[PDB]
This record gives C-alpha cells, sequence and structure tokens, in this order.
C-alpha cells in the first residue's frame, strides 16, 4: 500500500528510453515502484508529492545521467535524499553510474563544469557548496557502472534480484 522504492534521474535523457526498462521489469516481482514526470514548477517544492513520497521510500535509488547536474530541481532533491539518509542509517543507496566516469562525479569537474559555471550567478555562496557537499557522498557508495558495451538487458535483470534480495529475506 506504500512504496518501498523511489527512483530519480533526468527526464530528457533516460525517462522514457533507459530507466523505463528497469519499471516495467520490477513490477513483475509484484512490488509497488513509485516515478514520477510533474515538471514542478509550482512553486519551488512540493510537501504533499516530492517530500511525502521520499519519508515513504524504503530504498533510495537515483541513477546519475550525463546531465544530471543542469536541473535546477534534481540537485535541490538530490540534497534532499542524502540528507535524510545520514540521520536513520536503516536505509540505503545503490547508485547507478550511466555513460559517465565515476571520477567526474566526486568532484564535480569534466562535463559538469559549465554546469556550475552558470548556477553561481543566481543563488548563494553557501547553498552551491552544499550540494558538492551532498553530490560528492553519492560518488564514494558501490555501483553498477554500465559501460556502452554492457547489455540495457542483463544489467536490469541482476539489479532488480539485488533489490528483491533485501526484500525477501528481510
Ligand atoms: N523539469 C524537469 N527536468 C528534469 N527532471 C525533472 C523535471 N521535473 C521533474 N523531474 C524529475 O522527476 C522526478 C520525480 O521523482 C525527480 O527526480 P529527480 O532526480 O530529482 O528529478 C525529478
Amino acid at each position: 500500500v506504500e512504496y518501498d522504492v523511489f527512483l530519480s534521474f533526468r527526464g530528457p535523457d533516460t525517462r522514457k528510453q533507459f530507466t523505463d526498462f528497469l519499471y516495467h521489469f520490477l513490477c513483475y516481482y509484484k512490488i509497488h515502484t513509485f516515478r514520477d514526470d510533474d515538471e514542478l514548477r509550482k512553486g519551488k517544492e512540493i510537501g504533499p508529492n516530492l517530500l511525502r513520497a521520499i519519508d515513504q521510500s524504503k530504498i533510495y535509488v537515483p541513477i546519475i545521467s550525463s546531465g544530471y547536474a543542469d536541473s535546477k530541481w534534481c540537485l535541490m532533491e538530490l540534497a534532499e535524499i542524502v540528507r535524510r539518509q545520514e540521520e536513520d542509517p536503516r536505509r540505503i543507496i545503490l547508485p547507478i553510474f550511466y555513460m559517465v566516469d565515476p571520477s567526474d562525479v566526486r568532484h564535480q569537474t569534466g562535463c559538469y563544469k559549465k554546469a556550475f559555471r552558470k548556477h553561481a550567478n543566481k543563488f548563494d555562496g553557501q547553498t552551491i557548496q552544499n550540494w558538492k557537499d551532498a553530490l560528492k557522498k553519492v560518488g564514494d557508495l558501490k555501483g553498477w557502472h554500465i559501460g556502452k558495451d554492457d547489455e540495457q538487458g542483463a544489467i536490469a535483470d541482476k539489479v532488480s534480484a539485488d533489490i528483491w534480495s533485501h526484500i525477501s529475506k528481510e
């Protein structure tokens, strides 16, 4: 009746192409998986929808993308994930790097340079340091890298069982 999982990704790149192959596949394990596409813009943060679903979720599984550093909504939401995680470590995080090195995620360099080059002209000089402090930790947790040659299929099947293993054995 509630959500045992919660996703997060970049809509223009993998929302209908790659992430989708995971969601349908996951529902075949008979579990409620939550995914949203609402472009928000109704304020700056919605307590009834995004904030509630987060505290209802159990296994936060973001999916870092190449452009995971441009959307003004994604990062501020990611900061709300890992921050809530550090209070109660009963839950976990299983990131999945995708078509990006596991080196341009701990230092915001590489193909993120242009992203924070322009984001520094509008927001605070401390809020940005908060994101880079939060985004760094995600790039230290365990994660399946997806090589340009890796089967988009089998990776989905294997990563599903590891999610389903933590539920059946509890
Ligand atoms: N305009 C948008 N551009 C990109 N992603 C969006 C947009 N609006 C919403 N999202 C994403 O919808 C997801 C719902 O859980 C949420 O996960 P996220 O990674 O924080 O990016 C958000």
